[PDB]
């Protein structure tokens, strides 16, 4: 997250780390078995860190649960980014608690300017490198249809939200990749692609969840 601040710790409780020897991507609790992630995350391998704020340090609130079963969408396309939704099935049950907590799904598409909630343990330097121990944080709009659209001509889907500030200096970036954008207490993105980060009139796009719901019942109920 290039541009936001340091979450309190826990307070993102549906929040997790996807860990695979380090920290590699996010992801959302949605269930007490299932995680919510993008495709293009996918690893053969992942375990799932839940409860963390500080991912280089054992705090005591976290909990270690390897994936079970990893579920790339069928139609995931990794040219176009469209479709980029992944689930995880853990080996057991998340222990749901104030810090280990589940996030809605969405009951409805969020409306162009709907403020929204974008986290993760990626990159925080919009020139070089840095990677965080504690989880950030970042306050940011859900962008009109066209301004994601005149952004990148020809490039977003109906699958596709952007989520951001065209002036540059606040978005998502590598590592922050399959975490959550939860607006008005529902998952409505999923960190998915952009043109590096934080640079001016290139906002995040992140998947369009209010588009997946049944999918990700009808997975859930079969896996
Ligand atoms: N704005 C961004 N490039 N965010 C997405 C990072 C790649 O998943
Ligand atoms: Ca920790």
């Amino acid at each position: 997250i290039v541009g936001g601040y340091t979450c309190a710790a826990n307070s993102i409780p549906y929040q997790v780390s996807l860990n695979s020897g380090s920290h590699f991507c996010g992801g959302s609790l949605i269930n007490s078995q299932w995680v919510v992630s993008a495709a293009h995350c996918y690893k053969s391998r992942i375990q799932v860190r839940l409860g963390e704020h500080n991912i280089d340090v054992l705090e005591g609130n976290e909990q270690f649960i390897n994936a079970a079963k990893i579920i790339t969408h069928p139609n995931f396309n990794g040219n176009t980014l469209d479709n980029d939704i992944m689930l995880i099935k853990l080996s057991s049950p998340a222990t749901l608690n104030s810090r280990v907590a589940t996030v809605s799904l969405p009951r409805s598409c969020a409306a162009a300017g709907t403020e929204c909630l974008i986290s993760g343990w990626g990159n925080t330097k919009s020139s070089g490198s840095s990677y965080p121990s504690l989880l950030q944080c970042l306050k940011a709009p859900v962008l009109s249809d066209s301004s994601c659209k005149s952004s990148y001509p020809g490039q977003i889907t109906g699958n596709m939200i952007c989520v951001g500030f065209l002036e540059g200096g606040k978005d998502s970036c590598q590592g922050d990749s399959g975490g959550p954008v939860v607006c008005n207490g529902q998952l409505q993105g999923i960190v998915s692609w952009g043109y590096g980060c934080a640079q001016k009139n290139k906002p995040g796009v992140y998947t369009k969840v209010c588009n997946y719901v049944n999918w990700i019942q009808q997975t859930i109920a079969a896996n």
